């Protein structure tokens, strides 16, 4: 990479086009577009879906100019649309709303200092025209003399940089060939009539600019036209000149007219040699050559790739004409340079390479055989899945606009460089699959806010400096080692297991004299899917034994599983213990230690006795009570063969859902007070619980207490400072919530949860703070409560700061937070959970970081697949998080004790019911006799344990 400076009027630029980005598709008047028709058949679109609005760019000139402020751009690259200005194509139609949206993106863009780079026809064909044959026809020259004569008068007083057309082989080849882009046509013999015609519009348009409009608006107008650069695949003779021969195919095919006046020779030859002497290339009058020859400012370049070209004279076969056919040459990827895909596993195949010099070959070339044009590349960058922190396209800035500065060097009279593209759009064909922007743009948000990635502030820094410098060298998006797979093995001492829960696999809700839980009211009042309920399950209380087995054919070091309040107490009370349920799990406890299989006990889980939920459940104060009497009847009766245990699982989820929203047990919906009561006697239950262990237990016992408590990574969404402070106030209020009075050495909530929910208590006028006060011995007892930190992870979340002074109380509303999800992450069964491995890696750092570098154990960690035996998304999960879990061992020192995979078996996903299948078991619910059937991800499981890691 050079470190000098581009020269001193060089242009940075951006680029959009209208019907990527504008959306508005037919307000005030806009007629409809080709692209319009062609994207309403969803076969003609990667991923269905239309630009009907888009990124809505018509209604953000203000925000999106701001955006170009904040580059520090020199000039913009837009499109006008045809059928905005003129809805039926004729200048009969002329639309004043559609006139002025461009007036004010044009006196918007110099009030700042921005100059216009406008292209009058980006494919943007008015259905009507189309309907008329289209640029197949004569009329077509006509039809965009008028309408290029208009904005030339109309917006040319302040327009000083004209496109004509873009890319006409697009339009030509993938528009009228192969189907591919708008109108669809298929045919072979229209194709080069097509490119005849846009040749013939673009020097009617010129032409009448140099005789009307130039003297007195003093501007430049040109042709943009995209070129791939073609390596030989050897370097034989025949190789050589099938790249050669590419190049004059593709952009020879309207370059030479523009240049020397014609055709190239060598293409007029070859399609005369493959369709007959009738069918080749069309020829241009005496006075056609006069109007195309010379007939540029400057020659626009768009550029993206490079391919490998050799000869292959059969690439097609029985007189298959064709616009390929007539080359006689094969194109294949160059293997050989990066790939940029969003991990090194994703699409092997793929097109997208780092090969800058593909650029600096294109624009020597075109300086050595097109006599040293002025150059502008209106087009360059990078399509991702649509992360922001897009590493892969800074690199991909980084090196292409550096050839740039090769170029230049070489003799190259390039004058500016416009990143493909501002902000996200409608790809054309690839329609959302596709994101390009330097901007990001939430398309699951009316308002469709923008947001800058990585590669804004790397192009934003590198203009500042006029090209690079030793940080814009180096500059990463995240480290680099983010992704890297590591082959090694787990720790001697590292445990593995899966976990069940008592609600969701045991059944026998009121057998053998087991009190009724909240869970079982939420079900019996048709709260859970299809009124499914948990009265059977897995009847894992008839059939332990067979899990028993099961967990010895995987293998597993330990078993969590939890134990039922009301089946041990039938009203949460000790006068009300029920004899049968220390048997039952005095009978599984055993089985598992016969089989050599270490028994995790979690105490609560979320199935609370709806005697205790009448008293007021978790909002009652004294569960702290009757929590600890319900701890020392296990530790009494169990503690003498269970050596590790677990007071709640999720806490959060009892606090917020089940107290707050209400959307699981017990159902109550205030969400601005009671989720920090119920979790304020949580905190103060596990606490007593902890000390009435070490207290009274462990000193016979040898055992350890933990709390599990679950949480998504929480990924900043910009690399703003701001932005930095919100994914860390996301911590806190949901790990933190909970971790901060047990782990952190304070004893008390987080710092930010204090202040935040205080100074919003007060402005909405409350007596007290809705968050409660611990007392100093409260605080006391809290410090160091624990034996290790049990964490719950499924997935990631990008977090941005969103500032709310008028919310109401509101747990969630407190935290003045917002919530995406990247769009590279691959989806679940489960809205909710996408697939980011590295999450529990950043997780398990920042838990090591802020609880004194504790013990630690994954508790849950999985996703939902289908029901058949092959669940190859439950062995990608398994595979890529297990090993960044690795990674957080060996390669960050965590102290990572276990890893616990849920589930051991499809249980009941709560409000989901049976429809959602977590485990390495397929459990048949139609069963009586409910077989489990192990899956593909069982014997992955299974394998993994065996080799203790990841070998070769
Ligand atoms: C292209 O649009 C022009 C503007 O018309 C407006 O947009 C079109 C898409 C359509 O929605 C119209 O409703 C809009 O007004 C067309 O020009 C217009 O043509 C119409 C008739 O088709 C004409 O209406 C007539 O006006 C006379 C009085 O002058 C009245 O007695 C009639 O009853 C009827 O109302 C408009 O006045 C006229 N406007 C302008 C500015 O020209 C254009 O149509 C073509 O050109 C006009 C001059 C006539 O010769 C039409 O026969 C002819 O088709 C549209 N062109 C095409 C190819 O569709
Ligand atoms: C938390 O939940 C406990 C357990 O239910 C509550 O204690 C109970 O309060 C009931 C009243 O709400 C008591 O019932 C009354 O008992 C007396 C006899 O003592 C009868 O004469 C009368 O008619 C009622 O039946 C119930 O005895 C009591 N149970 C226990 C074990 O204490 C508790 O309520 C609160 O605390 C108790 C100690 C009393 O002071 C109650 O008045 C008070 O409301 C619940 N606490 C909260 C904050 O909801
Ligand atoms: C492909 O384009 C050529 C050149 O413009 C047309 O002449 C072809 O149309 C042919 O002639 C018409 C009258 C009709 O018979 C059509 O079926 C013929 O192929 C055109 N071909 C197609 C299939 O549209």
């Amino acid at each position: 990479l050079l470190t000098d400076k581009f020269p001193a009027n060089f242009t940075f630029g951006v680029s959009t086009s209208a019907f990527p980005t504008e959306g508005a598709w037919d307000a005030d008047g806009k007629g409809p577009s080709i692209w319009d028709t062609f994207t309403s058949d969803s076969s003609h679109v990667t991923g269905g879906g239309d630009a009907k609005q888009s990124a809505d760019t018509y209604n953000h000139v203000d925000d999106d100019v701001t955006l170009l402020k904040d580059l520090g751009v020199s000039s913009y690259k837009f499109s006008i649309s045809w059928p905005r200005i003129f809805p039926n194509g004729t200048k009969e139609s002329v639309n004043q709303k559609g006139v002025n949206f461009y007036n004010t993106l044009i006196d918007k863009l110099l009030a700042n200092q921005i100059t216009p780079f406008v292209s009058l026809y980006y494919w943007d064909l008015p259905q009507d025209l189309q309907d008329k044959g289209g640029w197949s026809k004569d009329e077509s020259v006509a039809w965009f003399g008028d309408y290029a004569d208009f904005c030339f008068k109309t917006f040319g007083n302040r327009v000083k940089r004209w496109v004509t057309i873009d890319d006409p082989f697009s339009v030509a080849y993938k528009g009228h060939e192969t189907g591919e882009q708008a109108p669809g046509v298929k045919n072979v013999s229209v194709t080069y009539k097509v490119g005849h015609n846009l040749l013939l519009a673009h020097a009617e348009a010129y032409r009448i600019y140099k005789d009307n409009y130039r003297t007195v608006q003093k501007g430049e107008v040109g042709i943009s036209l995209s070129s791939e650069w073609y390596v030989p695949k050897t370097t034989g003779v025949s190789d050589v000149m099938a790249a050669r021969r590419a190049m004059t195919f593709r952009l020879g095919w309207f370059l030479e007219p523009l240049v020397k006046g014609d055709y190239p020779l060598l293409m007029q030859q070859r399609v005369v040699a493959a369709r007959g002497t009738a069918n080749g290339l069309p020829q241009f009058s005496a006075g056609d050559k006069l109007k195309v020859k010379d007939s540029y400012d400057f020659i626009g370049l768009s550029h993206f790739t490079s391919r490998l070209v050799s000869e292959d004279a059969g690439v097609c076969s029985g007189a298959t004409v064709g616009f390929f056919c007539d080359q006689g040459l094969k194109m294949e990827t160059d293997l050989s340079y990066p790939k940029l895909e969003y991990r090194p596993e994703v699409n092997p195949t793929s097109e997208r390479r780092l090969m800058g010099f593909g650029l600096l070959e294109l624009l020597k070339h075109v300086t050595s055989d097109y006599n040293k044009p002025v150059i502008y590349v209106t087009e360059n960058g990078l399509s991702s899945c649509g992360t922001l922190q897009d590493q892969n396209r800074v690199e991909y800035l980084r090196e292409y606009s550096n050839n740039v500065l090769a170029a230049i060097k070489a003799g190259g009279d390039v004058r500016g460089f416009f990143v493909w593209s501002l902000l996200d759009g409608f790809d054309w064909s690839l329609g959302y699959t596709s994101k390009s922007g330097l901007y990001y743009v939430d398309m699951g948000r009316g308002e469709r806010p923008r947001f800058p990635r990585s590669s804004a502030t790397f192009y934003k820094k590198m203009i500042a400096n006029n090209g690079l410098t030793d940080e814009l060298v180096t500059y990463r998006a995240y480290p680099a080692d983010r992704d890297v797979f590591l082959y090694d093995t787990f720790p001697s001492d590292f445990m593995f297991g899966v976990a069940t829960s008592a609600y969701q696999i045991e059944g026998a809700w009121n057998l053998d004299g087991k009190g009724p839980s909240i869970w079982d009211t939420f079900a019996h009042n048709n709260r859970l899917a299809s009124g499914q309920t948990g009265d059977v399950a897995c009847d894992s209380y008839h059939l332990y034994m067979e899990d028993v087995r099961m967990l010895q054919h995987l293998g597993v070091n330990f078993y969590r599983f939890s134990i039922a309040w009301s089946r041990v107490m039938a009203d949460g009370t000790p006068a009300t213990t029920n004899q049968a349920g220390i048997d039952y799990y005095n009978k599984l406890i055993d089985a598992l230690l016969a089989a050599g299989i270490t028994p995790v006990v979690t105490l609560y889980h979320w199935d609370l006795p709806q005697a205790l939920e009448n008293d007021g459940g978790w909002k009652n104060d004294s569960v702290v009570d009757q929590f600890e009497a319900y701890a020392r009847l296990c530790f009494e009766q169990f503690g003498d063969r269970v050596k590790y245990w677990i007071t709640f699982n999720e806490a959060f989820v009892v606090s917020w859902l089940g107290y707050g929203i209400g959307i699981f047990a017990p159902g109550i919906y205030d969400p601005g007070t009671s989720p920090y009561m119920v979790a304020h006697n949580i905190i103060r239950s596990h606490s007593r619980a902890y000390h009435l262990y070490s207290n009274n237990f462990q000193a016979k016992y040898k055992g350890k207490v933990g709390i599990t408590l679950d949480i998504e990574w929480k990924e900043p969404l910009t690399d703003s400072s701001e932005d930095a402070a919100a994914a860390d106030r996301a911590m806190q209020f949901k790990l933190g919530w909970f971790a901060n009075a047990i782990f952190a050495g304070s004893g008390d909530y987080p710092q930010v949860m204090r202040q935040l929910v205080d100074e919003k208590s007060k402005r909405q006028g409350l007596a007290k703070s809705r968050l409660p006060s611990f007392t100093q011995a409260e605080k006391n007892l809290n410090k160091g409560a624990y034996d290790f930190l049990a964490l719950n992870h499924y997935t990631t979340n990008p977090v941005n700061n969103q500032p709310r002074p008028n919310s109401q109380p509101n747990y969630e509303q407190d935290q003045n937070i917002d919530t995406r999800y990247d769009p590279c992450w691959p989806d679940t069964d489960a809205s909710w959970l996408k697939v980011n491995p590295w999450g529990i890696r950043k997780l398990l750092r920042w838990a090591r970081d802020h609880y004194h570098n504790p013990e630690i154990i994954i508790s849950e960690s999985g996703r939902p697949d289908g029901e058949d035996l092959t669940d190859d998304g439950r062995i990608y999960y398994y595979k890529y998080y297990i090993n960044e879990l690795l990674k957080a061992i060996k390669l960050d020192g965590v102290r990572v004790k276990g890893y616990t995979a849920w589930s051991l078996m499809d249980n009941l996903e709560w409000t989901s019911g049976y429809y959602a299948k977590f485990g390495l078991y397929h459990v048949d619910f139609n069963s009586p006799n409910r077989t489990r059937t192990p899956r593909t991800s069982a014997t992955f499981y299974q394998q993994l344990i065996k080799d203790r890691g990841f070998p070769k």
